[PDB]
């Protein structure tokens, strides 16, 4: 038994918000770095319930493109979650405003993103809030899906549960969430991934939200890809977006088919 190995020093605030804050912790002995999410179980139906679900889901996660879950510590009202420290930071910061990033980097990040999503969907888990700020990068620039505070189970005992809860982030949310009472979970995550792809290649989001009243969204459905925000995206990745950002979730391309898309399998480019 090595003394002090259980002592972690909080040396930097990684993130802060409703949930509370995320601090970088370094092991007193080994100097190992991890991310510690601090969530004060206040209110009632709030944290006490929400944080418990987030924990159960994290305990199911084990994939190279998903933030690792080390464990959790509860000290009365305060709840501590020991998660993977990704020194690379948020993919969000790798996105140059109005520019994006080199197509090959985006393709690489997109490959890793799909890998993570396939994994989650494979074990019946939907994230429900995929966006650049939740996509982390490690020291080698490997994409990691993070924050399962909005995640939930959509498949259990081989039976799919349709969803109806409106959650996520408007710019990334699928249109069916704003138009239908119930919807299939998977196409919703594929959609947000497409908006993330769009952001990586153009450095701007296509619309405030996917609805009629939204100008750019209507233009997209009218295929006005000329000059408009899609003007900055090469034709190959654009052909993929045309298949992902499809109004009808039933007609939307699935991940197995995205894996077959030409740009997706295009070397480097
Ligand atoms: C304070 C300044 C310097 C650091 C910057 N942040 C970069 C950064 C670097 C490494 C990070 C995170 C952010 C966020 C995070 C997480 C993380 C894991 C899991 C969750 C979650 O489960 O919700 C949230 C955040 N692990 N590693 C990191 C912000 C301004």
């Amino acid at each position: 038994a090595v003394p002090f190995v259980e002592d972690w020093d909080l040396v930097q605030t990684l993130g802060e918000g409703a949930y509370g804050e995320v601090q970088l912790a370094v092991n007193r002995v080994t100097e190992e770095a991890v991310a510690v999410k601090i969530v004060d179980m206040k209110r009632a139906v709030d944290c006490p319930e929400n944080i418990k679900k987030e924990i159960c889901i994290n305990k199911m996660l084990n994939h190279e493109n998903v933030v690792k879950f080390y464990g959790h510590r509860r000290e009365g009202n305060i709840q501590y979650l020991f998660l993977e420290y990704c020194s690379g930071g948020e993919l969000f910061d790798r996105i140059e405003p109005d520019i994006g990033m080199p197509e090959p980097d985006a393709q690489r990040f997109f490959h890793q993103l799909m890998a993570g999503v396939v994994y989650l969907h494979g074990i019946g888990i939907t994230h429900r809030d995929i966006k650049p700020e939740n996509l982390l990068l490690d020291e080698r620039d490997n994409l990691k899906i993070s924050d399962f505070g909005l995640a939930t189970v959509f498949r259990y005992n081989n039976r799919e549960r349709l969803l109806n809860k409106m959650c996520g982030t408007l710019p990334y949310v699928a249109p069916e969430l704003l138009k239908r009472r119930e919807f299939h979970a998977e196409p919703v995550d594929v959609w947000s991934c497409g908006i993330v792809l769009t952001a990586m290649l153009a450095g701007e989001l296509p619309w405030d939200q996917p609805s009629d009243s939204c100008q750019e969204y209507s233009d997209w459905k009218e295929k006005k890809t000329y000059l408009n925000p899609w003007k900055k995206i090469d034709s190959a990745p654009l052909a993929l977006l045309h298949k992902i950002l499809v109004e009808n979730p039933s007609a939307r391309i699935t991940i197995p088919d995205i894996k077959k898309d030409r740009w997706y399998n295009k070397p480097l480019k």
